[PDB]
């Protein structure tokens, strides 16, 4: 209705992939309040479905980037009048290689850990023990160099992960078809 927003309201730069939108939210306004409102005013927001985007806060570093869960409030964390916010898909295309050595590129969200996204990619080929896989990057990376074996705990930008490289899905625990 007729909301209060007197100078509460903090001012942020939405880049959507190319093009950047100005929207106001409330100090509070908590994730699930703005991806509402986002995509209400701003149509260039849901390029698909409004419960695959989400709110990634970009610094710079990839470190420093995080998600904006809706567990919390947008001036909880560092914002303010004058920070940019990415409305983005949660989700990024993830190059996997299967069992048989199939690929397949899904969309796993990375504001969310390992184990759930091998969830996500064995829910795809229609695998229900998803338990029973490691999950190990195979990346260009110049530092580590590694085939990045997923303990299934720490989150992807953590890692120091991209978004291009190929991933492998490995049989873990020995169910050996029994």
């Amino acid at each position: 209705g007729i909301d209060p927003f007197t100078m509460v309201a903090l001012s942020l730069k939405i880049s959507i992939g190319n093009v950047v939108k100005t929207m106001q939210f409330e100090p509070s306004t908590m994730v699930y309040d703005a991806c509402r409102m986002i995509r209400e005013r701003i149509p260039e927001a849901l390029a698909g479905p409004p419960n695959d985007f989400g709110l990634f806060l970009s610094d710079d570093d990839p470190k420093k980037g995080i998600w904006l869960e809706a567990g919390k409030a947008l001036d909880y964390y560092m914002l303010r009048n004058g920070d940019t916010m990415e409305y983005r898909k949660k989700q990024r295309p993830l190059k996997i290689r299967m069992l048989d050595g199939t690929v397949k590129t899904i969309m796993v969200d990375d504001s969310k850990t390992v184990t759930d996204m091998l969830m996500t990619i064995c829910a795809r080929i229609g695998i229900t023990n998803h338990d029973e896989y490691s999950l190990v990057r195979e990346l260009m990376e110049e530092k580590k160099d590694e085939l990045n074996w997923l303990d299934h705990g720490r989150t992807l930008r953590e890692q120091g992960v991209e978004e291009h490289e190929t991933l492998l899905l490995r049989r873990k625990f020995f169910y050996s078809d029994q």
